């Protein structure tokens, strides 16, 4: 609860089920993400590390990706014990991976190093993403 | 290269008479080793093709850009 200089109090949260991500991209074209990092150090509640929706040509060159704490859009924690249930009930949900890609033309990722991914998958593709190309990143890091 | 307009109407004629011309695409590649393009977004291409390759360009590699934008 934030206390102002006029001795007011403001609730930081909007709802008790709040989730976020590191970067959100919607309605863009010809986007290049060269190098850099996207990481969840400190265990925030994330649906993904990067969410990409309704873009033409999003390209990732060697970006460092690590340390996600997985949640669905609702706020449900994605753990090993319920992983199968998630795959049935949240297939159309925009969450569940380190990189979520929805309705994106010309998506491309090369081979960066990825580790400590505590969510269902490393890349999720949905909603008519139809000419993607996936390079060889570190395997077997997700759930 | 002459100065002839490339439209839909005459498109077939062009492909017959200007095969060896260095023109007719968004990107024209001639005698180039090691050419490479990844997948950018391309639109509004009022010419015969998106990429033309010619004159011994022999190890090119084409990623998936936006399909169906040329004539």
């Amino acid at each position: 609860t934030y206390k102002t200089t006029k001795n007011e109090y403001i609730k930081v949260m909007d709802s008790v089920n709040d989730v976020g991500c590191q970067a959100y991209f919607q309605g863009l074209s010809n986007v290049q993400y060269i190098g850099g990092q996207l990481s969840g150090h400190g265990s925030p509640r994330n649906t993904s590390l990067a969410t990409i929706t309704q873009c033409n040509s999003f390209i990732i060159y060697g970006t460092d990706l690590e340390d996600i704490n997985g949640f669905t859009t609702d706020g449900t924690a994605i753990t090993a014990d319920n992983i199968d249930t998630i795959e049935s009930n949240y297939l159309k949900d925009i969450s569940g991976a380190a990189i979520v890609v929805s309705s994106c033309l010309g998506f491309k990722i090369d081979s960066p190093h990825i580790f400590k991914i505590k969510t269902l998958s490393t890349i999720k593709l949905m909603n008519n993403t139809y000419n993607y190309e996936i390079g060889g990143f570190t395997p077997d890091e997700a759930l």
